[PDB]
Order: C-alpha cells, then sequence, then structure tokens
C-alpha cells in the first residue's frame, strides 16, 4: 500500500492491482468502506474537531464496475460535460483504492448526488483547518483543473499520510505537483 | 437470473454465482447500485407515491467482502447477539445479488446504518401500501423470526417482481413460505 500512488486519467490503475484491505468507516448513515489506516485517521479527525454532528462520510471505496455504473449514469442524466468535470473515468478513480473520501454537510439537504455540498459552512472551514493534520489533502483545488484534469471539488479528500498531507497543503500543491517535486528533488542527489 | 432466489443462512449464495447486472439507482444521497429491473421499479414506486423528497435508498448492492466487513464492524460495535439479529452472514445476504434495498427517511440525520429508521411516518405508511405493486416485499416481518432467522426489519425490502410481491404481501408470507407454497403446489400436479 503506497499512500502516495498517483491515480488519474494519465495514470490508470493496473488491472492486476490487489484490492485494498477494507474496513467499514464510522460517521456515516450508510455503509462506507475505506482502507483501515484511512478509516482510523478519518475517525480521529472527526473526533478531534468535534464535527460528529455537522459532517458525514458520503462515499469511500468503489469498485471499477461501480465507477463505470456511476460514469454511465452521470453521462446519461447530466451529459458528458458535467460528467467529465466531476466523475473520474473507470480505472482512474482513487476511490478504487480506498484512499479517497467524499464528505458532506449533515443539516445540508437537497444534495447533488455527484457533488455533495461541502461549502459555505463553519464546519467545512474547521475541517479544512485540520484535515491535513490527519493525513488528508484537498484532492482537486479550485485553480488546478489543468493539472488534475478534474474540476474544483471541495468535498473530495485524498489520504496520503503524514507529513505528506502537511507538506502538500502548506504549499497549496496537488498530488500531481507533489510527484513532480519529488522527481525534481531526487535528481539533485 | 431468478428474481425469486432464496438466499439465507440455510441457502447461501453459490460460489459459482454470476455477479448481477448493475445500474446506479436514483433517490439516494450517495451512490447505490441495484440490478437494472430493481432500480427501474424502485424509481417507478418513488415517483408513483410522490415520495421523492421524503424517502431515500440507504443501501443496495454489497460485495461479499463488504458484507464481511459490515458484519465485522457490527460485531465490534454492537456485539454478536445484536449482529446476528440484524445482519445476514457473509455469503447469505440478498444485498449481494442486488435485489435488496434498505430504505430510510430523507430528513434524518444520525440515522443508523444497521437499522435505518422506517416506522411511524406518513411516508413509510404510504410506501407500505404501494411497494408490493412494484415488485417489492417486506423481507423480514415481525413474528416471522423463527422462519426467516432474522429479526423484524421495517426498512428492508426484497425485489421479487409481479405478481409474486402482491401474492406474498396479501398472504402476509415470507419468501421462505412462498417457496414452500410453490413446492407444495407443484406436487398437486
Ligand atoms: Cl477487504
Ligand atoms: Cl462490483
Ligand atoms: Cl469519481
Ligand atoms: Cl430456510
Ligand atoms: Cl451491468
Ligand atoms: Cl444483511
Ligand atoms: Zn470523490
Ligand atoms: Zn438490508
Amino acid at each position: 500500500m503506497n499512500t502516495l500512488q498517483l491515480i488519474n486519467k494519465n495514470h490508470p490503475l493496473k488491472k492486476n492491482q490487489e484490492p485494498p484491505h477494507l474496513v467499514l468507516a464510522p460517521f456515516s448513515d450508510h455503509d462506507v468502506y475505506l482502507q483501515p489506516e484511512v478509516a482510523k485517521q478519518w475517525e480521529r479527525l472527526v473526533r478531534a474537531t468535534g464535527l460528529e454532528k455537522d459532517i458525514r462520510l458520503v462515499s469511500g471505496y468503489r469498485t471499477e464496475k461501480e465507477q463505470r455504473r456511476l460514469w454511465e449514469y452521470s453521462l446519461k442524466e447530466n451529459g458528458l460535460a458535467y460528467t467529465k468535470q466531476f466523475v473520474a473515468l473507470p480505472g482512474c478513480s482513487e476511490h478504487q483504492i480506498g484512499l479517497a473520501i467524499d464528505v458532506g454537510l449533515k443539516k445540508q439537504e437537497d444534495d447533488d448526488l455527484i457533488c455533495p455540498h461541502f461549502r459555505d459552512s463553519a464546519a467545512a472551514d474547521l475541517f479544512m483547518q485540520q484535515m491535513m493534520n490527519y493525513g488528508f489533502i484537498l484532492r482537486y483545488p479550485e485553480d488546478k483543473q489543468e493539472i488534475t484534469g478534474i474540476s474544483y471539488e471541495p468535498w473530495h479528500f485524498r489520504y496520503v499520510g503524514l507529513p505528506h498531507s502537511q507538506v502538500i497543503t502548506a504549499q497549496k500543491w496537488t498530488l500531481e505537483e507533489y510527484h513532480d517535486y519529488l522527481a525534481q528533488t531526487v535528481r539533485q542527489f
């Protein structure tokens, strides 16, 4: 399990990649599964911020088959433009390795299915101040769509572990930029 | 693809069972997957009852691995006796074939993922008057625990299709009893 694995349209998962170990994650009203270290840190984060009553886990692990059904549904209902913006191609979603969480607001209702609401909120603001201290980064920041190939998603967080999440967050980097940085650095040696 | 397949502790899924066709199902606050005919009928039922803003799909298709992790989670959090009452053994859950739905109310926060709240509500009462007309039965009725081996679950519905759901519901039967009836009736010929 490499917590730093880069998964995107240019770096799809391999077909022979071993499914992640999984556990059911707490703090949701439905069954959501994550890699065990991810679930542990999610739980630690929610408890430490006192956000139990204000936020909830919306999505976690999803198989390739499921990612394809999600892509196909969004294509049919919302069209290609929206779908390309907010839904990773099957085989190219970090949800498939159990390292990604989609988080939503609790008193929030009438949610978008693909884009849960996690904006304009004191709870979200507190979450954004602490999540990096528990190994999470905001995966798809607002002005990075050319780098990530995905639109702004304030609800989507990727587990990379410490100190990576703190380094990435402090520099306002994407995971793509973090990989570029590590590659540029090793060569110096 | 028998919509009548009996899956329980005494009749676990085959190891050689075809995994089901799947589509994303509407009327949830997260991604849920079901066999296509079940999703279609679920949607028709919610629209017919006008419950789009009142009820939600809590759970649908669950892989065997996920059922194991759900079972393991409940053991840890709720203990063995409670887990055996409300969670099917891994390999013995109709959720694994995409023909079962767990239904809850939309305006609930901190709902229980094991036992979603689905009683004492106008929406639930209306759902209970119409679901049999769209192919669904209440899988685990009260006072059938000795027959089904599972405690009463007002939130859990099984798709069997028409007219079976109407026949089962009118007789206040379980799917177990329906199977015994079909077998006994075949013998009369
Ligand atoms: Cl697992
Ligand atoms: Cl699957
Ligand atoms: Cl996605
Ligand atoms: Cl039986
Ligand atoms: Cl399919
Ligand atoms: Cl179950
Ligand atoms: Zn996501
Ligand atoms: Zn269920």
